[PDB]
């Protein structure tokens, strides 16, 4: 269809997923969301190494089997994460060193591929293997210690393992195109597809934050790796404080290349990430879509048809065919919003911040005064409450994000004067808004 | 002293308090931070009937007495909270009604007093009295149902119990001149001084959100009451999403007022609140003081004599003359800021808002990806995180309300082209900014 995330993306043949946990399957608030907005699935932790072989030779797939069968069940591929890593190894394994511990990393690999064989669509084999050293080099493990080539090597044993497996390379801070581990990375790829190393494609984490922000460019990486013959996936998005037009931006990015086979964002509602301090997914705690969840949904069904009052605009309703206006241009807080005339000037002026907020002289914010029928529509100060965030659906409606109402033309007057509140969306032209 | 919020206050005359939990006494955070800035102390939850008298004339002081204890250990006066309610009535009380609650009324009133006589600056005899209908009229409670003259009973029967100490009448959404339930109080109270009915003070809890937001016309609704012969006070203020100009002129307000003995904000930390999910305090979980608080404290200073960068504006360092620049105009994510030539331009003015970020381009945010020393700041989206939050010290300092570090030009450089970094503040002229 096109009103989930995983349904959309299928229009282009796409996916996108989630990181599911094992522990919140029990929680119907947490699974109503997850089987219904996502159609890939990555177990969070249940795959990895310490989880699969707790110790060598004796591998448990428990946890694991959990999570793949509520995909299954659910309608959900998975992508195995992860074979051969530095972290999250266990103990046993973190005192192997030589010769050894190359062949312990090759027994894991057939070990869990064997398990789940032709039933995973894509394997993370290798993940994380170079450093942040700015240097482009490999990281400094137990595993590259075993030989340079130890992640060839995994490559290698995977394809044989599962050959109906699309076996990826996955790692972080390797999207911005600039940064030497980028360009280290790609280079290996570049070499294995020369040589013939079996790989079939290159994940790309995505964690952004303002420590290592998204940068346009990315998509010029996803484009590089692509045109070497492999298929791309955003694997572990998450980015710091939800920007509807960061996460507009990388699913753009996927929807222009070809070979981007889908994205996969790091959790489920904020307070399931691993980073919630950065309140960094597309569902608040509470279970609303947030801003960005309609950024990314709009994104994803290919948008509108024309670009939109890019930062400063006015908000015309369809039904009356006048502009969401601030009563004599007040600036006063509590001042309902109506509808008016259109004309420039400020009080009509409306611009939709990252954050999802639709301010007004600057500092002044579209503000709900409550979550049911009737709800008044104001301006308040702005200080990023649920109350004063809004998603832009494309069928012209607005909704509040705290409330799931939308912006609505009391008793669908058409008239000056006629004043706004949050209503049950209806498709009703009172309900619809477009740009001048 | 004007360094803390109880000292500045006192230079007006005038006390700055809190609302002490006993529960959190034990936390040497909460109790760094209010015994350093309050010198008034209310009890959150403790004097109130449910915990004063458990059973029918059995009165209990242990929660009362660890509150005030710790206050008078501290420094600090007591205000009484609170002896006639509606709300947090023991269940034998809420049983009640009629002569019989008239009474257990009474009683209830004088075994607190007594307990207390001569120890308490301000007591709110009764609280809530009135209603929100919009009509001005009494609530409908037992106590109301014991006869329209409960309250003058109340009020008699506390002057009684303790002369010593101020009377007050407390209540909330009568803040707003506007408004019946304020101007049913208004005529309450000048009754009660026509009859010669002991009352010597009006409580205006101030819990201001977009449900009923502050008015500037407070300021008259303070002149009116001071008027009729009492003294005024901010009993209980918090303010949904805490505007930092909000917070500035509900302080002026009270400073405008020569009868307004004060101010007091209900909770320490947002985490303390009881409405935790408005971040309505002046100071963050992690015990950081927020931008409100600065605005607060400037405030109580009778702030800068020249109106700061209203709309936009440069922030020009006086260690050097240049200004806050944006280098080559970029909009990129990441981009650390840097000092150069004051001019004309959109990448060097900067917006300073209610919730105490320093825009720029209309979205993008001052930002700090780190708290410690060397620290670059940058621009990034805005999402509302601390680390893009700043407060603006009277010193001409910019402290970080995430890192409490202040703006520092590396090497105290001055040439065009020196980068701003996060270091510990120093009175030095690379880390003073002054508002052109
Ligand atoms: O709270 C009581 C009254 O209800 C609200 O006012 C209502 C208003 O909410 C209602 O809105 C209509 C509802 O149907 C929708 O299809 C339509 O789009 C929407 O405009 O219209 C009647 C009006 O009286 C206020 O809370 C108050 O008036
Ligand atoms: O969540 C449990 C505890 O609840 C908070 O305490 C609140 C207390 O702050 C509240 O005070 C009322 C607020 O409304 C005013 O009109 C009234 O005058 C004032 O007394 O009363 C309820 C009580 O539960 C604790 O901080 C939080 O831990
Ligand atoms: O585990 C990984 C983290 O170690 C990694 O940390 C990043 C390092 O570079 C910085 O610029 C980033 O801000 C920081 O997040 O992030 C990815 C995660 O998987
Ligand atoms: O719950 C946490 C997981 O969410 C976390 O996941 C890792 C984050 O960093 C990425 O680089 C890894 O690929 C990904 O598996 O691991 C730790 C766990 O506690
Ligand atoms: O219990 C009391 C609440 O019922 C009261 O609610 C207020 C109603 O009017 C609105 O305008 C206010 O925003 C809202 O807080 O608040 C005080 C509380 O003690
Ligand atoms: O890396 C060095 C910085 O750490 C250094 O920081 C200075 C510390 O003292 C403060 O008084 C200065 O303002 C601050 O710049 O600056 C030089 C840089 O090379
Ligand atoms: O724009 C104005 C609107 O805000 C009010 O009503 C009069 C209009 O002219
Ligand atoms: O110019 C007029 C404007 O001032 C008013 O607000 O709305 C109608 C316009 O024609
Ligand atoms: O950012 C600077 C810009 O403002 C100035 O005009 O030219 C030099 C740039 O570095």
């Amino acid at each position: 269809a096109e009103s989930t995330l995983g349904a959309a993306a299928a229009q282009s043949g796409r996916y996108f997923g989630t990181a599911i946990a094992s522990g919140k399957l029990g929680d119907s608030a947490y699974t109503t969301i997850a089987s219904r907005e996502f159609n890939m699935v990555t177990a969070e932790n249940e795959m990895k190494i310490d989880a699969t072989e707790p110790q060598r030779g004796q591998f448990n797939f428990s946890a694991g089997d959990r999570v793949y069968n509520w995909a299954v069940q659910n309608g959900k591929q998975v992508r195995g994460h992860t074979l051969a890593w530095h972290s999250q190894q266990p103990g046993w394994m973190q005192s192997l060193s030589g010769s050894t511990l190359r062949q312990a990393m090759i027994d894991h690999i057939n070990g869990v591929m064997g398990h789940y064989k032709g039933k995973i669509a894509q394997w993370d084999v290798v993940n994380e293997a170079f450093s942040d050293d700015g240097s482009g080099g490999r990281r400094d493990s137990n595993l590259q210690r075993t030989g340079n080539d130890w992640i060839e090597v995994a490559f290698r044993t995977a394809r044989a393992a599962d050959p109906a497996a699309k076996l990826c390379y996955n790692d972080y801070n390797i999207e911005n195109w600039t940064w030497a581990k980028t360009q280290g990375v790609y280079n290996m790829v570049r070499d294995f597809k020369q040589r013939g190393v079996p790989i079939d494609c290159v994940g790309f984490q995505s964690h952004f934050n303002s420590g290592s922000p998204y940068n346009s460019n990315f998509r010029t990486t996803l484009q590089n790796f692509a045109a070497l013959g492999v298929d791309v996936a955003i694997t572990e998005l998450d980015i710091q404080g939800a920007s509807s037009s960061t996460y507009a931006a990388v699913t753009n990015d996927c929807l222009a290349v070809s070979r981007c086979l889908g994205i996969t964002v790091w959790g489920v509602r904020d307070t399931d990430s691993w980073r919630s301090g950065d309140t960094p997914l597309l569902f608040n705690g509470d279970g609303s879509k947030k801003a960005a969840y309609t950024a990314v949904l709009n994104a994803l069904n290919g948008g509108s048809s024309t670009p939109p009052p890019s930062g400063g605009g006015q908000i015309k309703g369809v039904g009356s065919g006048r502009c969401l206006d601030v009563p004599n241009a007040s600036t006063t807080d509590g001042t309902q919003v109506q509808l008016y005339d259109c004309h420039s000037a400020t009080n009509q002026q409306w611009t939709y911040t990252d954050a999802g907020e639709l301010r007004v002289y600057g500092d002044k914010c579209l503000d709900a005064a409550g979550t049911g029928n009737g709800t008044k529509v104001q301006i308040y100060s702005c200080w990023g409450g649920d109350n004063q965030k809004w998603r832009l659906n494309s069928d012209g409606s607005i909704v509040g994000v705290q409330s799931g109402l939308c912006l609505d033309a009391v008793g669908g007057g058409t008239a000056n004067g006629t004043l706004i509140q949050l209503y049950s969306c209806s498709n009703g032209s009172n309900q619809r808004w477009t740009r001048t």
